[PDB]
């Protein structure tokens, strides 16, 4: 059972999910009044703490809480190094609300038990298209098209409880705090991801990676060497062959993203994602925020020729910790961002980003397969990873829908 989720507006089983046949929510109506004004009780030797994570200090005691606390593989190889830079930019979108941003410390030595982050999102989380087409069917369109308008909700990401605090019902407290705060700025519905299975996913997907860096993923023993490459005279030599790119990018007319771009990003890229059930939707200062190229945070190209901007892609960078191997302080990871191709296609484009991440210095492209991932999977050398990630709403009934239908990237 669960002791905690079993007390949430979310569905609880498979068997629930799959009779969901319009969008909406779980909860009866509330009003901010109806929220306690007061933080949730906790005990007295703990305090609730806002850092404000646009000043360095606080943003460090976040990063360090992450950096030694967030998420290991089962195997204790890798660990998640979120850095500073890519901190302030997740958790500091446009609007975001501070009071958003929940952290438990220790009173005595003020020491950073605890974490989970909120950031507002507009969200498009109406009834999917094919339950649309049931609906029609069935006469009941206007049921299913209730909430169709973008919704501004809350984002969840950064959930952490520091090892020596697991498995004391910390994260169930700080899940109810959070959504005390988001509830009384008149929020009622929260997305997030998690790689481990909890009711009731909406969507799942299969992790892909895409190796760049093939003889330091092999030492670090992130990949292993295939069955059969053991045929070969050189495994190694052969193994860089397969996975070589080349030195510079293929697009003519590539080109780092720029402030004039905002416009035309915006519009190829909202263009693309109303295509798909589940997506964000962006305004300038949002485009700006998320795709303006950051150092060592957001890479983001365009392709303009003939003085137009008719392409583009992003990637992102989050560093792991390589915990066993004393020869390698981190992984360096790429991990596909936001996209559009209107001039070429998307295995084109993706290519170019592969080559710029290993040019950068990036060991291995990540992503999941959400989007057109799946169009170039193939084509571009990725390979399936373990397990996946799976998208879930917190007071939304949601119909199933296929990881390609969500267009949705969680940092
Ligand atoms: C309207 C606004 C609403 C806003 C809120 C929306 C909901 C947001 C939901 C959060 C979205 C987060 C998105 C991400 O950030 S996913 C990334 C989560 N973080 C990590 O994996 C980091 C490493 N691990 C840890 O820090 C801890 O092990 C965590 C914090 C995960 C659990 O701490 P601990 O190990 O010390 O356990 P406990 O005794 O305190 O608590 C046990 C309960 O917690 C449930 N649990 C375990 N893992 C997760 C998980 N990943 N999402 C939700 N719940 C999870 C579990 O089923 C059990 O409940 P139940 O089975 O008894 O019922
Ligand atoms: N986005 C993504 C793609 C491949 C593997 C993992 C991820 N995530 C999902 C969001 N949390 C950070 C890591």
């Amino acid at each position: 059972a669960h002791a905690f989720w079993s007390t949430q507006p979310v569905p609880q089983t498979e068997d629930e999910t799959e009779k969901i046949v319009f969008a909406g929510p779980m909860d009866e109506p509330k009003t901010v009044a109806d929220i306690p004004e007061e933080p949730y009780p906790i005990a007295s030797t703990f305090e609730w703490w806002t850092p404000n994570m646009e000043a360095a200090d606080d943003i460090h005691a976040i990063y360090e809480l992450l950096r030694d606390n967030y998420v290991e593989d089962d195997d204790s190889m890798f660990r998640f190094n979120y850095s500073e830079e890519f901190l302030q930019w997740a958790l500091c979108p446009p609007n975001y609300i501070p009071d958003w941003h929940v952290a438990v410390r220790r009173k005595a030595d003020k020491k950073l038990l605890a974490f989970i982050a909120g950031v507002p999102v507009t969200l498009r989380m109406g009834t999917p298209k094919y339950m649309k087409v049931k609906a029609q069917e069935k006469g009941e369109g206007e049921e299913a098209a209730k909430y169709d308008e973008p919704r501004h909700i809350c984002e969840i990401n950064f959930l952490c409880v520091h090892k020596q605090l697991r498995e004391k019902r910390l994260a169930p407290i700080l899940i109810k705090e959070a959504t005390r705060r988001v509830n009384r700025t008149n929020v009622w519905q929260a997305v997030y991801t998690a790689g481990v299975l909890l009711p009731t996913p909406y969507a799942s997907g299969q992790y892909f990676h895409r190796s760049l860096n093939p003889e330091k993923l092999v030492e670090i023993r992130f990949s292993g060497i295939p069955a059969q490459y053991q045929k070969f005279q050189n495994p190694m030599a052969m193994l860089k062959r397969n996975y070589q790119l080349p030195s510079a990018p293929k697009n003519s007319g590539l080109r780092e993203m720029k402030p004039s771009d905002v416009p035309q990003v915006r519009r190829i890229l909202m263009n693309y994602l109303d295509s798909f059930d589940v997506g964000p939707v962006f305004s300038d200062a949002e485009i700006s925020h998320y795709l303006l190229p950051r150092d060592g945070v957001v890479f983001t190209y365009v392709v303009e020729n003939d003085k137009k901007v008719t392409d583009f892609f992003s990637f992102y960078r989050i560093p792991s910790t390589v915990i066993g191997n004393s020869n390698y302080n981190l992984l360096n990871a790429a991990y596909v961002h936001y996209y559009a191709a209107t001039s070429i296609p998307l295995h084109q484009l993706i290519l170019d980003l592969l080559i710029v991440a290993h040019s950068r210095g990036f060991d291995v492209c990540n992503m999941v397969e959400i989007l057109d991932n799946r169009s170039f999977v193939e084509q571009l050398k990725f390979g399936a990873g373990d397990g996946h990630l799976r998208y879930y709403f917190y007071n939304w009934a949601y119909p199933k829908i296929k990881p390609s239908q969500v267009a949705l990237v969680m940092l």
